[PDB]
């Protein structure tokens, strides 16, 4: 359960112009591998920071009827330059490949997208909506501080999604934190989380510590500025 939409002759050109962009990767029909599994988790990625990106497939059949030979050759690949990675501007018609030396990786797809358009992909963890009204938090009064707990509290318990529900709750737990003790928080969190980290730790419990870490770097300020 992937979000990556397969496209082909009859369906590409009137999908791409219906979304204001569109990562396309070309390959083999049935395709696989560590390539295709990096831009599998590229679109759950995606999926959970944008709703204006289309994340798709083009399968090019070589050997039968042909499949979508006549779409490889109109963007000029083969299956010598197979995978070959596009991004499209609402239309078909102009479009940025990612250059041939660079892997295809996640880190490098999500940071294709943001040097080409206008749209942030988040760090794993972080709510686009909270770190808009987030900035400087540490520095300001205290009644602004409270009238902030207030606010993203009321829009915690309207949230729909599932793992927003989840990273909302380290959001409102961290702020509540830093307005009763301080800057000093940061510190002693950080060096929590780092502590585990740096244990033996599974994949998925690493990804976990990681979203915390995410999330509190948010409440990171250049200066302190407030006293106390």
């Amino acid at each position: 359960c992937t979000g990556c939409v397969d496209l082909d002759e009859l369906s590409f050109e009137k999908t791409v112009e219906r979304f204001p962009y569109s990562v396309v990767k070309f390959d083999i029909a049935f395709p696989y591998g560590e390539k295709h599994e990096a831009f599998t988790a590229f679109s759950k990625s995606a999926h959970k920071a944008t709703k204006d990106l289309l994340i798709a497939t083009v399968g090019v059949k070589d050997y039968g009827e042909l499949e979508n030979k006549a779409l490889g050759d109109r963007y000029k690949v083969d299956d010598k330059n197979f995978p070959s990675i596009f991004l499209f501007k609402g239309n078909a018609d102009e479009y940025v490949q990612l250059p041939s030396h660079v892997d295809v990786t996640l880190d490098n797809l999500k940071a294709f997208v943001s040097a080409n358009t206008p749209l942030y992909i988040g760090r794993d963890g972080c709510i686009k909506e909270f770190n808009e009204v987030l900035k400087n938090y540490a520095n300001i009064p205290d009644a602004e501080q409270l009238k902030l707990i207030e606010k993203l509290q009321a829009k915690q318990e309207q949230l729909t999604d599932p793992e927003q529900q989840q990273n909302a709750r380290a959001y409102l737990i961290y702020m509540r934190k830093i307005h009763e003790v301080g800057y000093d928080f940061l510190e002693e969190e950080t060096k929590r989380l780092l502590r585990l980290k740096a244990g033996k730790v599974t994949e998925a419990k690493k990804e976990e510590l990681l979203r915390k870490l995410n999330i509190l770097e948010v409440f990171r300020v250049h200066k302190v500025t407030k006293t106390a």
